[PDB]
């Protein structure tokens, strides 16, 4: 079966748990608390020393990307050709590196930077918005009219985002209406409704 | 056919130009110069803003990364299976990591952080010493007995490094002889000792 090994925060494990619980997919969560870390044989256990850590059957991976692609692969999550399959992969690249600069906010320089960024965010999130509209009017997903594992890592970007900076997706309508499409999908409703997400937060140091 | 848009450096575009001399196949480049970039129109085209640009005919593409995948998947260099093709994604994902750092200390604060910065390197190099003493002794590849698009990545980054902190590599035996061994490819040996790669700088900012 499917184990995610992480610390007790959405992070880089959002993304990846939102494409489980709306596949229906069964997996355990492995909480690795900061005393089990800073005791170091399970860091020095993992191939880059970090978490999030995931074992699908004998098969163990690092590296949040690596985990959401071969769910994508393996579910059917990755589009419908190679050039749809490049068209995902253009896109969670693109997640990616606005990940990198949330993160490096969050845990670098959140007060003194934050108005900056904020400022930033539209030029940033413009380029989704784009994909979108070339998309059959937004009305579907980001790649295809099928779901992909760069959906659910966009989407947990745009939401964290929101909680950094309400309203920031106001100015832009395909990104607002493709939020709500998706949030509201059933399986993946009930899923951020529910407790093991509600009551996580979102990063290590409890800023958002 | 391909067409590769970027900078007059290897930068970002190194690992897949690689790829592409290695493979056999044909390709064009398409130099763009600073004026050209501040003038602003071609920028404002890009979906992220940014170079590199590729083309496969009339599939257009950005994020370097993408542009691996796509060539690794188009042209077979994405593992034997499914598994395989995760422990690729595994290796270029710690590939990235590493070269955002190196890109951090180049471009943000070469003077400053280097000596930080190699100290540290022997820590970053071990894993993929790690993955080549548990593939086969090392002997082949860094994923299974055939090359992949991650091999190309990482054999650039233990290049650059060389080059940043000649001898970094010394103390990775298996990384040495992996490096030494690809590298003798013919057509990829043809191609590092060819003008259109060696008259190019590595970085953008002439430091490395
Ligand atoms: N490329 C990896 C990144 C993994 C990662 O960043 N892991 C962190 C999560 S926390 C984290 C992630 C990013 C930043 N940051 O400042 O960029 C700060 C924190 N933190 O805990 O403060 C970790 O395991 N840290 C434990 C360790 O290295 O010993 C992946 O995508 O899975
Ligand atoms: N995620 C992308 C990253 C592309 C990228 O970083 N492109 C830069 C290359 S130069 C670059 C890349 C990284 C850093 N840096 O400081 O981290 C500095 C420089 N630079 O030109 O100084 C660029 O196009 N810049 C033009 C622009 O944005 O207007 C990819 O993997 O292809």
């Amino acid at each position: 079966p499917y184990t995610v090994v992480y610390f007790p925060v959405r992070g880089r494990c959002a993304a990846l748990r939102m494409l489980l619980a709306d596949q229906g997919q069964s997996w355990k969560e492995e909480v690795v608390t900061v005393e089990t870390w800073q005791e170091g044989s399970l860091k020095a256990s993992c191939l880059y020393g970090q978490l999030p850590k995931f074992q699908d059957g004998d098969l163990t991976l690092y590296q949040s990307n690596t985990i959401l692609r071969h769910l994508g692969r393996t579910l059917g999550l990755y589009g419908k050709d190679q050039q749809e399959a490049a068209l995902v992969d253009m896109v969670n690249d693109g997640v990616e590196d606005l990940r990198c600069k949330y993160i490096s906010l969050i845990y670098t320089n959140y007060e003194a930077g934050k108005d900056d960024y904020v400022k930033a965010l539209p030029g940033q999130l413009k380029p989704f918005e784009t994909l979108l509209s070339q998309n059959q009017g937004g009305k579907t997903f980001i790649v295809g009219d099928q779901i992909s594992f760069a959906d659910y890592n966009l989407l947990d970007l745009l939401l964290i985002h929101e909680v950094l900076a309400p309203g920031c997706l106001d100015a832009f309508p395909l990104l607002s209406a493709y939020v709500g499409r998706l949030s509201a999908r059933p399986k993946l409703k009930a899923f951020l409704a529910s407790p093991e997400y509600v009551n996580l937060p979102i990063n290590g140091n409890g800023k958002q």
